[PDB]
């Protein structure tokens, strides 16, 4: 008879954005217990500890500006004390942190805990590509589901319209994270192929740092309307050819995959630093830290990885888009020479 | 022969087309070099818009910046435009092309073929009719369509774009693509004519409610869900109501996700809908004041879907489609927009 508890691992931009409608739902809903906690990476700010300040004034301003979060929501420095008793969890923290966090609640979590991710990226390893979901399911044991949209997070903290799509194999697992995450301006369709709904979130920023090359270079619609296109057309390819199962087209015409195309094109992180990058010389690295406050950006490290991962069977060639961005960021190619991967780009694959 | 062409049509879209087609038939020995472009006369303080055009190469008023090639000739007779034409290009403002039709009736020669650059469906004939089909008929040729994301602008300015050409026949989809292709507007030749067609007409009613929820303050995740749940009706819509067959796939070329994003992101009818929810001035008056009172497609063509799925009783099946049309001649409050995306289906 107990309701759910939900912990949120994570407390940057997004994961903020998260707990602003987790801890408003939570609240409004019975099924769900009123306190959620949030796993807080600890920091100092001005003398005072960031988890201090989140329970006191109730506000990441540092990470999620002009708002506040729902004052049920606990910041918890340790991951171990935030996720104990939670029978949900709500993974969103870096790509970097992933390792050790799992590698920290390993074994400590409640028996029929369940999990669900929204980290965008991928991970490699023998065999070739692997998804960070199933990283973390496997190290947890737990059941995994994935949460992937046109979700900028500075418009979601507004209450500004916008859907996302969740992946999750069991129904009612299913409806219930519907359940806990949907409010009248987050809009949430659930699927079952939660590994093309994964892919979905990590490739689109590839292809956002190639419009924002494009973007630096001066280009304007046309142009990124077709970095987009081609972009769908290179990640459906991909995914046919390396997710294991049923990958079919009708799923990228989800939110996870469109949508979150366009809006990551036209307003995300990893368009702004691809632009900076193309008109000033800083390196990839130099530019997280002056305008990120040095988080790592995944579309470039996920360029990173397909380049390994169609390397290892000799299809390089066959994803020039995906390529040309992988060269620009990793290898010198200079940012002027991007158009030359949509010039000759095969015309369907 | 070489193959002699005839852009009828000279607005801003026909005007950046007259530069890439001036520019390939002067340089490709398959085209006769002179290009006519059949412009519809008008008084530029008291001289002809044809003698300008023919005099200074630039139709600014239209295609602004930009000088034309010198050998496209504005020509202010369409029959004479177009009578020795083995290749018409129809870009011309809907209103027009049922004059133009009938006036051309019965003059081109007799092997003549045309492609349709048109953006809108026809109106009236209840029961979606294409204008290519339209044109087709009345003129008796044999029709091809090029549609893409491709703002003029941008165009004239030369920005790597794409574009695709819907064709039947194999060889006729080469030669067009011989014609229209350039180092920065490449081609993708398609043979399904008519999806490639109604995409470019039903991302127009799409964009009006992209520029509606601008003009209500909202960024990028409300337009993506815009396009989103706009593509969805998009390919439910044709598979409904086009002849023939349908396919998804068809979506994925430049007529229908590139055309819809690059179109709710900077077209016209994004622009002209934003400043409609905002100021509230009327369509008519908006277009008077920013389209030199060119009739708007979007809200054209969203009046010719409410009159097939009204007819049928259907108009709660494409909510976004419908919600364009009631602000646009119901006087719904664009302040309710927002209502149709919240409820709408998830899939269709």
């Amino acid at each position: 008879m107990a309701s759910k508890k939900v912990c949120i691992v994570g407390s940057g931009n997004w994961g903020s954005a998260i707990a602003k409608i987790v801890g408003g739902n939570a609240a409004q809903l019975a099924q769900f217990d009123p306190r959620v906690t949030m796993w807080v990476f600890e920091e100092d700010i001005g003398g005072k500890k960031l988890t201090e300040i989140i329970n006191t004034q109730h506000e990441n301003v540092k990470y999620l500006p002009g708002h506040k979060l729902p004052p049920n929501v606990v910041a918890v420095p340790d991951v171990v004390q935030a996720a104990e008793d939670a029978d949900i969890l709500i993974f969103v923290v870096p790509h970097q942190f992933i390792g050790k966090i799992c590698d920290q609640l390993k074994g400590h979590l409640k028996a029929n805990a369940t999990g669900i991710s929204l980290i965008k990226g991928v991970d490699e390893g023998p065999n070739g590509l692997k998804l960070i979901s199933e990283v973390i399911g496997e190290r947890l044991g737990i059941p995994m589901s994935v949460l992937m949209g046109a979700n900028i997070a500075s418009e979601v903290a507004d209450e500004k319209f916008c859907e996302t799509t969740i992946g999750c194999k069991d129904p009612a697992q299913g409806q219930l994270l519907k359940e806990l995450m949907q409010t009248p301006n987050f809009r949430i369709t659930v699927v079952q192929e939660v590994d093309t709904v994964e892919i979905c979130g990590a490739l689109k920023n590839v292809v956002a740092v190639g419009a924002g090359f494009c973007d630096g270079l001066g280009f304007g619609d046309n142009t990124k309307a077709a970095v987009i296109r081609l972009g769908l057309m290179e990640m459906i390819a991909f995914a046919k050819l390396f997710c294991s199962g049923p990958v079919s087209s009708a799923t990228f015409l989800e939110s996870c995959g469109v949508a979150d195309l366009i809006t990551t094109c036209y307003g995300g992180r990893n368009r702004k630093v691809a632009e900076a990058f193309a008109r000033t010389g800083k390196s990839i690295e130099q530019l997280e830290k002056e305008l990120l406050n040095g988080q790592k950006l995944q579309g470039p490290e996920t360029a990173r990885e397909l380049y390994s991962i169609l390397q290892h069977k000799g299809l390089v060639d066959k994803f020039p888009l995906f390529m040309a961005v992988y060269k620009v960021c990793y290898e010198g190619q200079p940012v002027g020479e991007f158009i030359h991967c949509l010039q000759n780009h095969p015309e369907h694959m």
